[PDB]
């Protein structure tokens, strides 16, 4: 299917009620997954499942400004499974990114980058087979 790393343009940037849907399958022996919502060189929203950090599964979320990472937000609830198909939904809300995986709410990420309309691309990378990446307005 699609090539990874994958760049998904977000024409005119993100806006509340925008829903991004990523369909994929985690590769066997996977180490990492990363979604990077980018504003130019900045990463507005970095969503990074890690399969083996000190023999732990953990989701790391953060923001990258002027090539510096900020305070990490961590979610120990880990809905991904090596070898298995997943669905990540990212709903843009006025004050947060809302993330659900396989139809179950996972986490919220408060907006640190405030110029939502300038977050105009989503990079998709890591140890997955990518089936599809799309968006729609709800
Ligand atoms: C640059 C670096 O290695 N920083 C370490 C963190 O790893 C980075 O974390 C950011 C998100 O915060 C990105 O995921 C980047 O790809 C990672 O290299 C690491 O999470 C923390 C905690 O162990 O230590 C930093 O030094």
């Amino acid at each position: 299917p699609l090539i990874v790393p994958y760049n998904l343009p977000l024409p005119g940037g993100v806006v509340p009620r925008m829903l991004i849907t990523i369909l994929g399958t985690v590769k066997p022996n996977a180490n990492r997954i990363a979604l990077d919502f980018q504003r130019g060189n900045d990463v507005a929203f970095h969503f990074n499942p890690r399969f083996n950090e000190n023999n732990r599964r953990v989701i790391v979320c953060n923001t990258k400004l002027d090539n510096n990472w900020g305070r990490e937000e961590r979610q120990s609830v880990f809905p991904f499974e090596s070898g298995k198909p997943f669905k990540i939904q990212v709903l843009v809300e006025p004050d947060h990114f809302k993330v659900a995986v396989n139809d179950a709410h996972l986490l919220q990420y408060n907006h640190r980058v405030k110029k939502l309309n300038e977050i105009s691309k989503l990079g998709i990378s890591g140890d997955i087979d990518l089936t599809s990446a799309s968006y729609t307005m709800i």
